[PDB]
């Protein structure tokens, strides 16, 4: 009964922005406990390495089940630096990621840690003439809405989920640990939607922000003029602004069928479900 | 000078969710350092006491110039007991919050502590029948996005820096603490927009978020026939959505008149500030 | 049995503009007969004596079985002289008004008169240096689609159509006056919408309506630097448009489940409905 | 000084409704007094004989220095009645028309009356199986939109005010009187708009607009089998919602120029004019 | 058996555009075999007579079971010199054209010739001043998408599906060549939409486009003036644009209840059809 | 002096459609003659060669100065037989595809062969289960905006109107003819936008159109399971559409700042320009 673990962020990803959240969205669950630290945006191996270390230091006395680092890309020196911290520690880890950490796969795999990596959450356009505090946060704020209006955060809800369960049977064996890699295409394993063109244009939204990350890296990193990689880097956040456009539509169409799914947790932490707005969640 | 600072998150605002990215967007700033710790959602007594114990306790050999509480409502059992710890402890602090917060406005300024009180970062419609992980998600991008693209994060941003940068002195009086209320009006007093009709399409987006509030208090709190609070609490949600829309629509005005403010930090941390889209931050 | 009725309108408000349409859409109906008079947008004491006076001689040979006083706040000095005037006259009358007039609720209640308030009804933004005419019909247009399409039109055909028969026994007691406060609460009474996103789509709708009139107010009569009170009164027209673009989502969705109300008048006054687009009205 | 006039509305065309507010937006004009009278939405032979008589009734103590009649079709019996009366009375008078208008143009010439007909003021699709109330509403707010948008409203003004002027000079003779025919290419001899692609689409609204009367017409007269004519009214209304929706986009391009032409009134009567959001109207 | 068929272009029409690919959607189709021939936009008599020539010379070898000749105008000179010689061929033909070939309908039937004219396949606004290449595509692409989504191209694909089912029978007589003139009402009998919206949007976007062709007519061959006819025929292109966004929004409506009908054909040539997006085609 | 080109076209590609129509917009160009021929859209080498045949039949009496061979993937058996055939023949030719001919591109320059590769010009979602007659029209009109109004079309434009002025002289060598390759970036050295949101949103939209191919190409040729590859392509399809609506929305950009760039013919073929809406082009 009641598991814990401990979050540990470093650099964003949308997708560890809301991690922790998707498990407790009304903050009423009676089964979990968790903790949050970070050196926020910075990753570097010396940020990361001390955001660890917070991590190990209050695992001592907190106890967690399992302990979860996410950020962008696994595959840099600050993050490969916390996989083996974690991986050589006495706590279950996860890695979350983004596309990158699909390098470091097989090397996660060895050293015996958990993963999620999404592919649609995508690195935004960093340059200093475009991305300002208020254009990273618009952007956030479109790949928020992308990753849960596609059903993206209900397979990572899911995932963290079935980990409580195994972790609360005191068992947490690797064999238990996450092994994800999500994409457009993992929407045709699921049921999320009800209409048959909301899951295509969910799907279409995905693609265009996996898209979304080889414009910023080419703007960032590639295109050297700014005349070029200015206009290169906005250029990839209007793409995520359509993808956001595509996920909203989406939606709109499963309310029109009154169809929209919603999995809430019960206070024992349960997953629920329904379908139909007026309709109790079982 | 090395700036430090420690952000304490408990329960969820959108101002809390993006304060200390605002302060440093690529992670490339080298005169600041932060921690991040908190409890996620949870804001019960018990766990904002663990997370200020957490931050005190790392604040030890951190030694930050100032730590920031954030979360919604100030007024509330568990954020009363982190303003006490916090103005208990020797460390200048400020507390990020929403409206509810109005109601201890003067207590916090004898408590000697800072504030910055968004009243448009409006409570969500937490009722178990309607918000599951992904609509939570859902609405905190549309508030993200209405937040970003008013300018409300850019004041939150300046109200930092300006922190900031007398902590480079090693001394915070209780006089340099921010004292901040920011609503629709707070408009009025800025220079975000070029164009006026983006400036009043911002004013409406933050007073529709700010009435939000007050529909998702009467379905959480008020109301208790789940057949009158079910919709109750989805109609503030599509109120949000819509804030975000206009303020979308708001943000696609200045970019017709290639007037989109843009206000990054250079590497030192100092703010740069730029209008058109081909011209550099200077 | 013919059913006759006076309408006086003095100032504008939108349920005042449509009232005695909304009774015979297609000029058919045989079994009533009405008589329209005012003022104009004039609704000072003086206007408004002349516009009863006018409506109670014509009241002598047309003999109404009641009379209709529509227009902004029951409350102001001239709305209060015709409640006085009608409430001493021999016909039975009703008072159709917005928000200001809760104020005196109680006291038409006690003058022996019905009333319908209707709260979204919003005082639009009336500021010389921003209302034109143009900007005048712009924004009635957009509080009519609000008024059409979220149902409350209906909620007053209704009232006004069960007066009418009350009359056609030309016996009208004051306990048949309607008593009657619109607002988006009452959305959730009705069974105006099959598809229930489109019932709080049109919720979300009314109480941007609603809150309309507070902005509206503070621009007009409290803010006093016009550098302020413009943008304040631009912000409200910009806030009751996403209103009207919310009504014709929530239509638009009807339309999608081929579910769209109709309630027409027949020849003989009966009121008819239909859902399905091809069916007959019965 | 204070001029005045009656205004007689039988039947209902958008302009109609509008007319006699667009001369005193905020009824603060001191040199006019309005009185208004009709049968609403009625306008047979019998029933505009009362308006008429109502207005000559009470003419005869207000003392009109003009009179109005507005409603659709002047060709028809009820209107001819109208203009029959008018013509022959003391008082000039003028005749707010649509289309139809146009049949007895030169007998209005011969009759010594004066007209404006509005060729975009397009008949509704009246049948029963489809305009009810709520439609109805729908269908006036789309128009009233497309009238004031494209600044029609502001040709109506524009020739009351110059009556107006003319009728303080105790000199109002049939030279006098407006002899007006409204349509999409009166759009070409105005400078409503600052920007040339605001005006077009203007002129395609105005043009969608007058179509939508020969929709309106076949399906109400025309086309007999249900299955057909239900379908044809529907898609003139559809058609009216897409004019106002150009409408609104040319509006809005005025806005991104901040070149939004308004036209106020001043206490004494006189038009100002201004077309930045802050400049004041002179 | 391989049915044949030449098709012959001369000047643009939106059906003409198409009106091969249609029928072999996916070049898969082993029952058909096709020669398309022209001169591009010029459709004078002297480069009509070329590609008619072209086509007869190509026919000798290639014994086609019908010819098709498509373009604007069937009553101009040159279309006018195509009818004669294919009329004067031993080939049946079809005359595909506009409005303005209705001139010629009597003479195509006694010149033996079948004739599919297409009234909202509008003639655009042929001003040197305002269409250039772009501005042509971007209009042909708002026609295609008016003439696809409303169900008009399928219309043309069935009438042809039906003359190559008797060309493979070499039993194309005079009776059985098409006499078909599609507008709005053309519609009203098609099972093209399971939602009645989706018709009526459809409908409504067929009559904005037939009614585009009056605009450019007006603004390329009577009004003298540039000041206005750039004006007039920049509003004909406003119009079609909103005619495309009508038949988006019918088609998204037949989305939203999982009934787009697609008919599909099958490798030996058989139309196939399907609602349900998971359905197969039968 | 006139310029004679001949264009064959085998299978349909958006570029292929409309190339030759670009280079004379309203058929008054004085200096140019086409003739255009093709077998539909089947590009078997049966097929092509059939095609390739007619126009060197064609070739011997019209004399061209050129030939363009237009249709998908220059490196499959059909296009590579055309490619044959011209490369034998004495006519500079040029050929017009979509990536998949980057392949062969050495093979073109050895055959002496110019080329105008479009990477955005993305095959459709070809599966039968998905796309019939219609929604093949759709795709195609949604990919004509974007090619249109990002301004991709303006370089084919000038690309043949050089080779055209060559042509004249009779002066067309190898090194005349084009080897160009359109992709996003293309657009950041072009004249084409004044606004840059405008740019930046025309890029956006021909990147997530070059994507579109990678979805079609895995859902027609990689994946085999029905319940998978029925929504993949489908989703390329929605792609495609919100692609378009960038485009659109840049367009919408241009117009707002009175800016939009034409470049009509004149009669003697000199290509003007203009800017401002009521400018002559020059
Ligand atoms: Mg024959
Ligand atoms: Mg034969
Ligand atoms: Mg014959
Ligand atoms: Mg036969
Ligand atoms: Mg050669
Ligand atoms: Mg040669
Ligand atoms: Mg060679
Ligand atoms: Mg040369």
């Amino acid at each position: 009964t009641v598991a814990k673990a401990i979050f540990i962020k470093c650099g964003n990803l949308g997708t560890s922005m809301m991690m922790d959240m998707l498990l407790d969205e009304r903050a009423d669950r009676e089964d979990v406990e968790f903790r949050v630290v970070g050196t926020s945006v910075k990753m570097d191996p010396e940020c990361v390495e001390a955001a660890v270390e917070m991590a190990l230091d209050i695992a001592e006395d907190f106890e967690p089940d399992f302990i979860v680092y996410g950020g962008p890309n696994p595959a840099a020196p600050g993050p490969s630096k916390a996989r083996e911290m974690l991986a050589d520690s006495e706590y279950p880890a996860v890695i979350i990621g983004d596309a990158p950490g699909l390098k470091v796969k097989d090397e996660m795999e060895e050293q015996g840690l958990g993963y999620i990596l999404v592919k649609p959450d995508a690195m935004l356009g960093a340059r200093r003439e475009f991305l300002d505090p208020v254009e990273m946060a618009i952007y956030n704020a479109d790949l928020m809405k992308v990753l849960a209006a596609t059903g993206v955060f209900r397979v990572v809800q899911e995932a963290f989920d079935e980990l409580i369960e195994k972790a609360k049977e005191d068992e947490i064996s690797e064999n238990d640990l996450p092994k994800l890699v999500i994409d457009r295409n993992t929407l045709l394993e699921r049921e999320e939607f009800e209409n048959p063109y909301a899951m295509v244009k969910a799907m279409a939204a995905l693609e265009i922000a996996e898209n979304v990350a080889d414009v910023s890296v080419e703007g960032c990193f590639v295109e050297q003029d700014k005349e070029r990689y200015v206009p290169i880097v906005a250029s990839a956040h209007e793409m995520m602004r359509k993808a956001a456009e595509l996920a909203d539509e989406a939606r709109e169409l499963e309310k029109s069928n009154d169809a929209v799914l919603r999995t809430p947790h019960a206070p024992d932490g349960k997953v629920l479900s329904k379908r139909k707005f007026m309709e109790d969640p079982e």
